[PDB]
């Protein structure tokens, strides 16, 4: 326990501060949301691998630093662990250099007790691989297959591959911080992992950070109020990095007397204005920017985050100017372990990477943007998600004084057309390219802030599919849909803001969109309060939404009260889907009130899998009689029995009824309803379709059911009847109906266990020039060899129809 | 759970019927006797391999079919298993064709979800390898040693070897149906198996089957009564296959008006008469029989169960005649999977195999029967157990009209001599050939039904050893022993019919057998009711049984009452053995009553290990005095102490006593009985032998014991005394007796721990021309190197004796 105490004390001094203010002081709690969560037990469960997902600047880099100092005081994991090893991927040089040297280099200059005594018990070491996205070089998916020898690997790729696969040291605890875009590489290597998402700051947390940052509270409230006054900056301060930048810029200009919350349109504006405040006291510089942007170019082109002294002089800098750049945090990143250089944050290097593409040494901007645009997704050059974003933002001539007139409009205008061309290229890309997602493009599109450009750029969006996670994700999407005049089908994806104070802003966009026709909100956890504000927006005049799908939503009975209102007011809804909702007979009782109103004109309606009984049939029958606009009504999967169908059918036998479709799949059925169904078929005269499946229809019921179908003036075109208990003894009646009735088009009898004699009873009746012309479904039916070939030859005899049996898949 | 439901439904339709009547209707319970049993739990215990033993036609083939349909409804093994695979060994072509293709071919034509998703978890698949006896080709004991690769084996022998050994798929559940003759191949491959024997129908079950078969119950009782009237057919209807054949033949002739239960002598008669009813409506045919018998010949010669279209035309058939053969079940076996052909049952193919050997294309009957008779047991050509049986039966010119006069008597007469010669060849075979067992020959001999032929054929049976299992096994043996006039020693083996209604028929045979002398009923579970009927038969005059052995039988005290009766009546018993029976002092009290009767003359008597005490010694002493015929009495292993011996000896010291032998091995003994034993030795004058061993004889007892032996007029010839606690201090007295008494012949002192000085005390006394001439046992005694060689040289000096010490084994 000698060196164990020394190592534990050694970590305390190194990580006391982040390279000034105590880390124990300014640190605040982050949203440790467990992706399918106490800071105590990331490793309580026998899962021995944890991965952290977080966007750039969300605080992954220093979350581990707080975790390791918090360990060093014994407050976190004092029992299962007494050794912690920090693996900074930024400093890692993995191109055939490193051995297990990671262990000696971390502890102390060169002691080797732990290299032998500590490696013995594997439950004593975990590895904190910070920033796997910040890996440098070409990381092939598979390098160094055979790797088990302990002390000698000598290959950086082997070390990372083996340690992740837990082959170098079996039973090894891991906790790695990865950017969410990098999970594609992880999925090749992860084996039974645990995924945790890292969010940012809350409104209360933002106020706490400002108090913990501003020493003089007299202006802290004034600065916070100025920050709180802005609506875009405040919601952009969920990322802690932005809070640091706005605080530094305000405090840097505090000696000058300026503010920051005026040019807070997008991410480019706040960083460019920071660079304004980063250079307004300071200032040649563009060449120094050229010296570093090109250094930041090949630093992402060839993946060189760290900067050498020779590289510093290679592009051409001044040590005093570098120190001037150091002293007030341009990059200010000099490693204490050895004399190297780095940028302050990842977005700053990528911000200057886009600066090179707009200034006017390895890839020219105009010609090599196109190869970059197709190199955008390739991990070989890292990920350039922010590279284009700042490039997209910067061309909009941000209102900063000396960030407009030192760059050239000739390239920027050419860039605008190239970016506009690229958006269409990605939009028309049929293949499901994961990295240039529609949401990611909207992030760049929101960064435009140009009204006419986004109008023409987004006009290449016929179908919009959006998944949302954060509050900022709502505003970026809101700015797009508010001026998309060519959108036809739209959808939303929620995974978290469902309160009416948040979804109202986005939902208000839909009501004011003329081109919008379809809304797909299915498979979401949108609750009743969220549903209530949706109906408020739908009542707005001019809402051209026609068809909405609300399947699998968390809707309950009390939501139907609002839906009855929009039907009684809006006449644009034509198709409404409420399948898979836990609304009882009371919900239909409220819903049927709105449908009975003569103002509404609804044609289609889905109530599949809704918790319903025979009681709702009485209420729904009234609508079926008076609602002239109701044509199709798929009410299958419900628990209503034969009693409910009798009530529904007795009102559906009116010759003036408009019910042209009806589905009763898997609903409790017997042979009694066949008599009622027979009566409506001969009297309705326009029941074009009728779907039955999975029922318990009486074996004798078909005899009663066909009694009504044999009536001349019936126009049933499609009949589906599967999984019903049938026997070959009644198969004769099926043949009689098939030959007699000419209205039928396609009839399917799926997996209905009937004798092979009845199948051959159909062979001649089809050969007798019958009236079944479209399809005949007999799938999931097994016959012998001599029976199977008999149906095959009839296919060629009658090419006008297509018999559907299942000898294959 | 998509394809799992489809597969489960797929099995239901395929196996609903056995290629007409519902399998759910006519199926009835079979005797699922567990060989060392609910249909619920064959696989409850962690044993992961089950093998089923059953004779041909007992129902192994369709027992699995019922099991798999019963599974398909979820009634059997719904939890541990959801996938069942049927491996029909008849259809298996194992000569370097098959891959894992067994899995795709069974499910559906060609889907491959289960080939990848289902093979993952081995606790999801079991294999139903039906009829391992029906394997075709040369099955070597060891083919394909290395076999672990999953998807590619390509060798049929490798697949069967690996799957049985559970190497292709570790942790695999197996349930295989095998004919009992085939266990020799199984024992090479089985690893921790579970064996279950399958019996047939009961009398009540036979009645139930007739009711379930005959639609019109008016004649079902009449047909059953006609069946029940026959005594051989009814007991032959324990096999379900025979029930099917007799029912079909009666129903086939029901349109004609004939019966079946008149030519029911043997298995050949019922099948030949079935073939009569199989051809009386039909009928050229012999050539068609020649076309199929030769096809059935090379189908067992080269092991080709399945018949090809080319093979059908190769021998020469007619498709209409084949269809005529199909339509009323000659073989009627066309596979639904593919257009092949097969025989209806295994015995039918082997019945026609013997038909070729009696008609007049690959093995001539007369010359190649002899090679067949030595190829009878070789598994290379399958097993020909039924081939000879029908051949043995058919030569007896069965009373069928057109089954006598189309065949040639010239070959049949030559066959008779060859079969008669073969029986002697197998009878004189000293080696323990397992397959041509004595019981199996009697099965063929019973099928003769020829009085004079079986007389001369069985005259080559000096010793008869029979093991019986079923009721039919009793009648086949009964028909043999009833006319065996040269039997000397006979034995029975029971493993199940012990009720007096069954064993009486066989036991009545023994009483009427003149040549019979010895009966060995030892090591059986023959109870008192079975013992009671045995004594009833023994009282029959003319019973020439002299010596009976009844060791390890389940006899109790109440059986001795019957045994006392046969002794008081029959004067032929000379040797009676009752060793290892749980009969108390009361049993001897009843037994001694019969022995005291002057009519009985019993010489030898064994009461070893019987639960006895000193009380029985008083009763047994009276017999020892009055029973003049009693000479030897081995009453060792009993719990009687020294007190009992005193009572027994005090009556045994009479000079007129005839007790020439007496054994008291392991009975509780002390030094007190030596005085009584000394008194009898000097007075009895004819106690030739006296055996002692494992006692607690007093160390000083030998001094008292030798006191009587030193008397001149004593004629003790053999004395055995082992395991008695002895010391070298008394070893001097042993030497004095050895030199003095001239009556002793062989004296053994086994493992009696005495000093090496006493052994050398005997070295000189033997060298002094002593009177010990036959043997001197000193086994289980350990001496040093210089002591061991001293006894070795004395062996060559005196070749007239053989010292018995144990330096080796
Ligand atoms: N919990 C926190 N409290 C205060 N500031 C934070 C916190 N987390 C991150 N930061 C700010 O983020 C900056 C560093 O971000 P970093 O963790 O390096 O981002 P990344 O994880 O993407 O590399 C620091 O300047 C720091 O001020
Ligand atoms: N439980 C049963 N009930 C009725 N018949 C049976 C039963 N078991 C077997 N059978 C009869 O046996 C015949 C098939 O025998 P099989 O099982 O093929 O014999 P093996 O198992 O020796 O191949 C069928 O014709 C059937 O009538």
């Amino acid at each position: 326990k000698d060196y164990r105490k020394k190592y534990r004390k050694y970590v305390r001094s190194r990580f006391q501060c982040i390279e000034s203010v105590s880390l124990n002081k300014r640190y605040t709690r982050l949203r440790l949301i467990k992706e399918h969560f106490d800071p105590d037990d990331e490793h309580s469960e026998p899962v021995h691998t944890v991965v952290f997902q977080g966007a750039a600047g969300i605080g992954k880099t220093i979350l581990a630093r707080k975790m390791m100092l918090d360990w060093a005081s014994g407050t976190l994991y004092q029992d299962r662990f007494d050794y912690l090893f920090y693996i900074h991927c930024r400093e890692v040089s993995l191109v055939t250099q490193r051995s297990l040297g990671d262990l000696i280099m971390s502890c102390c200059p060169d002691p080797n007790p732990p290299i032998h005594k500590i490696v013995r018990k594997p439950s004593r070491i975990l590895f904190l691989m910070d920033g796997f996205d910040e890996l440098q070089g070409a990381f092939d998916e598979h390098i160094g297959p055979l790797c088990t020898d302990w002390q000698k690997a000598e290959r950086g790729d082997i070390l990372l591959s083996s340690l992740i696969r837990k082959k170098l040291l079996p039973e090894a605890s891991l906790l790695i911080t990865t950017r969410p875009v990098a999970l594609e590489k992880l999925q090749h290597l992860l084996d039974h992992p645990r995924h945790v998402e890292i969010l940012g700051f809350s409104e209360a947390k933002r106020k706490e950070y400002f108090f913990k940052y501003f020493s003089d509270e007299a202006q802290a409230r004034a600065a916070f109020s100025l920050i709180q006054e802005n609506e875009v900056l405040f919601t952009m301060c969920f990322i802690p990095l932005v809070c640091w930048i706005v605080c530094t810029g305000l405090k840097q200009q505090m000696e000058s007397g300026k503010s920051l919350a005026q040019t807070s349109k997008t991410t480019t504006a706040v960083y460019v204005f920071f660079l304004s405040s980063l250079l307004q006291p300071r200032g040649g510089l563009c060449a120094h920017l050229w010296g570093l942007c090109s250094l930041a170019a090949d630093g992402i082109w060839n993946q060189k985050i760290l900067f050498e002294e020779s590289d510093l002089r290679n592009h051409g800098l001044q040590k005093a100017d570098v120190s001037a750049f150091l002293r007030m945090n341009l990059f200010q990143k000099e490693v204490d372990c050895e004399k190297f250089y780095s940028f302050i944050h990842m977005t700053f290097q990528e911000f200057f990477a886009a600066m090179y593409y707009l200034l006017e040494r390895l890839k020219l901007p105009s010609r090599d943007v196109t190869v970059l645009l197709e190199n955008y997704g390739k991990f070989e050059k890292g990920y350039l998600i922010f590279v284009v974003r700042f490039l997209f933002g910067l061309v909009n001539q941000e209102r900063t004084s000396y960030l407009e007139k030192k760059l050239s409009c000739k390239i920027s205008q050419q860039i605008r057309l190239e970016l506009l061309k690229w958006i269409e290229v990605k939009a028309k890309a049929k293949k499901l390219q994961i990295q240039p997602s529609q949401l990611e493009l909207f992030y760049c599109l929101y960064e435009m802030q140009e009204e006419d450009f986004v109008q023409r750029a987004m006009d290449y969006f016929p179908k919009i599919e959006i998944n949302l996670s954060t509050r900022m994700d709502h505003m970026v999407s809101s700015f797009c849909i508010e001026n998309c005049h060519r959108v036809e089908s739209l959808s939303l994806g929620f995974l978290h803001h469902l309160t009416s104070s948040f979804c109202r802003g986005l939902f208000s966009v839909l009501s004011t969109s003329q081109s919008l026709t379809e809304l797909d909100l299915s498979d979401n956890s949108l609750g009743d309060p969220g549903m209530r504000v949706l109906c408020e927006t739908l009542q707005h005049p001019g809402c051209n939404i026609r068809r909405l799908w609300l399947g699998r939503c968390g809707l309950s009975h009390e939501c139907c009260f609002d839906i009855s209102l929009v039907l009684s007011s809006n006449q644009k809804l034509v198709e409404l889907d409420l399948s898979d909702n836990a609304l009882g007979d009371f919900g239909i009782r409220l819903l049927c009130v709105g449908l009975k109103h003569l103002l509404c004109n609804l044609k289609k309606l889905w109530l599949v899998s809704c918790c319903l009984t025979s009681a709702c049939c009485q209420d729904l029958a009234s609508v079926l009689s008076t609602s002239h606009s109701l044509t199709r009504l798929y009410v299958g999967e419900n628990a209503l029995g034969d009693s409910g169908v009798a009530i529904l059918c007795e009102k559906a036998k009116n010759p003036q009824c408009n019910l042209q479709k009806l589905g009763l799949v898997n609903s409790g059925l017997t042979s009694v309803c066949c008599s009622a169904l027979s009566s409506v078929l001969s009297t309705n005269q326009n029941l074009t379709h009728l779907y039955l499946r999975g029922n318990t229809l009486g074996d004798k019921g078909i005899k009663l059911l066909c009694e009504g179908l044999l009536h001349p003036d019936c126009k049933l075109q499609v009949l589906e009847l599967d999984n019903c208990n049938l026997t070959s003894h009644c198969c004769w009646d099926l043949s009689t109906l098939l030959t007699s009735s000419q209205s039928l088009r396609k009839l399917s009898l799926g997996n209905n266990d009937l004798g092979d004699l009845g199948v051959m009873m159909f062979c001649e009746v089809l050969k007798q020039q019958s009236c079944l012309l479209q399809n005949l479904g007999l799938s999931e039916m097994y016959f012998n060899y001599e029976t199977k070939s008999a149906l095959e030859t009839l296919q060629e005899e009658k090419p006008e129809l297509t018999v559907v049996f299942e000898p294959s898949w």
